[PDB]
């Protein structure tokens, strides 16, 4: 009887030149680092709860790079859910408290935009995952990028 369907959003967000009032929904497609929960006590295991979780999610249009910020990693409450993100690709995601940063180059990759997830959510919705462009190749894009490095 219909599908419920979600609006694009990474494209107009970049462009926009207001942070997001709003939360925005989005699919996990890759788990480029995933995170490990702080475990209290000393151990001679390696510590990582220093450092978050990075993503790469689509909006059905364009991909972008999250930084699931560790603040967002140890609010959340991970019921019936292993910490961290892997397993979970395909899910949706919303991102309730986020904003545009840019990454200059570094170790061989060129500047870019990237989000940065201060809160989320995992909804439950899992679904067939899409090749996407990345929001960075788009050439407006490109160009406000370009504009916000000279600054």
């Amino acid at each position: 009887s219909g599908r419920l369907v979600l609006r694009p959003w990474i494209r107009e967000l970049i462009l926009g030149s207001e942070t997001p009032s709003s939360p925005r929904a989005g699919q996990l497609l890759e788990v480029l680092q995933d995170a490990e929960a702080a475990v209290a006590g000393p151990s001679h295991a390696p510590d990582t709860s220093d450092v978050g979780a990075t993503l790469l999610v689509s909006d059905g249009t364009h991909s972008v790079r999250c930084l699931v910020t560790r603040e967002a990693l140890d609010t959340s409450d991970w019921e019936e859910a292993e910490f961290g993100f892997r397993g979970t690709e395909g899910r949706l995601l919303l991102l309730q408290d986020c904003g545009v940063h840019v990454q200059v180059a570094e170790g061989g990759a060129p500047a870019e935009f990237y989000l940065q997830v201060d809160r989320f959510s995992l909804l439950p919705t899992e679904q067939p995952r899409l090749r996407v462009p990345g929001c960075n190749q788009d050439l407006d894009v490109q160009k406000k990028l370009y504009d916000c490095l000279e600054e």
